[PDB]
């Protein structure tokens, strides 16, 4: 009764040390630095809960990917934690695309674990 996780981050080594802690707990878990190809990816796969940061490559930025999830009929119920600068929290959470959680920059592993928990479970 796998509960599944895709991390969209281009910062390899913070999405590896996330990784590894959540499949630790014994989440699976997948990866993508590809912000562009992201929301297809998550119609495909269709991860329990999606782990988004803002400052993406290529040009690519977390609140524009979540605000086109957010506006999908289909994807806009999948769980969204961003991750990131925490200033620009409290004026995304106005929007009516905001994500479900935001979890500030440096993120600590163990503490994104128990945040993944509270929205999709752990894994039995
Ligand atoms: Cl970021």
């Amino acid at each position: 009764m796998s509960k599944k996780i895709l991390i969209v981050e281009s910062d390899t080594a913070l999405s590896a040390t996330l990784r590894s802690a959540l499949e630790g707990r014994g989440f699976t878990v997948d990866e993508t630095t590809d912000g562009k190809g992201s929301v297809e990816q998550i119609r495909r796969d269709r991860p329990d809960l999606v782990v988004l940061a803002v400052d993406l490559s290529a040009g690519q930025n977390g609140y524009l990917i979540c605000g086109k999830l957010k506006k999908d009929d289909d994807l806009k119920n999948v769980p969204i934690v961003i991750i990131g600068n925490p200033d620009g929290f409290a004026q995304h959470r106005k929007l009516k695309a905001h994500a479900d959680e935001y979890v500030a920059k440096p993120v600590d592993a163990d503490q994104l674990v128990e945040r993944a928990g509270a929205l999709i479970g752990f894994p039995e």
